């Protein structure tokens, strides 16, 4: 039967989108997952993870990317997790090849509610299991994850190109505070890149506020 994979990248971050990474394979071929190493991308620098995400795409069945915007996640209605579990089943929704059993890392939510949502959400019949550390356990997880980071710090360097060296757009990261606080300074407010709901960037507005 055809199995899919689904991970995020960008959970964390100020600056820049979340991404929803999605990845489809025949349970057959799970081989191919195993045999390319699928599971020890995140100690490999782009470059190899690059070529990785390239092999990958050819060994899927299907694949998809879904770009969740920093307005879209400050305009939200509920919690981060709530609107990754819902995000998580639109990109699920708009597979071409739909699968009967879909694997999920549930990160910091139980895993069983974390599937109750996602099957419920789900506009076909399947088995949902979700799982913590689900991302080293499943290799169709782990390839879900690949095409997740690899497309989010693609987006990241094109944003750097346009809005300049920000750093990682972490809030710990001094670089992110630092050209936070200048465009503020400069500018009056955030443009679209920054999630204003984040503290650090909250925090830099109060104080804009004259002080």
């Amino acid at each position: 039967m055809k199995v899919a994979g689904v991970d995020e990248a960008g959970r964390g971050p100020v600056i820049g989108p979340l991404v929803i990474g999605v990845a489809v394979i025949d349970e057959k071929n799970i081989e191919r997952l195993r045999d390319i190493g699928v599971k020890d991308s995140k100690q490999l620098t782009p470059g190899q993870r690059e070529k990785l995400f390239s092999k990958l795409i050819d060994i899927l069945d299907d694949y998809y990317v879904l770009l969740v915007t920093p307005k879209e996640i400050d305009e939200r209605h509920h919690s981060m997790n709530e609107l990754e579990a819902e995000k998580f089943v639109v990109a699920l929704n708009s597979l071409r090849i739909k699968p009967q059993k879909i694997y999920v890392d549930s990160a910091d939510v139980d895993p069983k509610r974390f599937a109750s949502l996602i099957k419920a959400g789900l506009k076909y019949e399947a088995t949902v299991i979700a799982e913590h550390k689900a991302d080293a356990k499943y290799e169709i997880v782990s390839a879900a994850s690949i095409i997740a980071k690899v497309t989010r710090d693609r987006e990241i360097e094109k944003l750097k190109q346009k809005y300049g060296e920000f750093g990682s757009g972490y809030p710990s990261d001094p670089r992110t505070k630092e050209w936070l606080e200048e465009y503020y300074k400069q500018y009056g407010d955030f443009p679209p890149i920054v999630r204003r709901t984040w503290e650090t960037a909250r925090k830099i507005e109060e104080r804009f506020r004259k002080n």
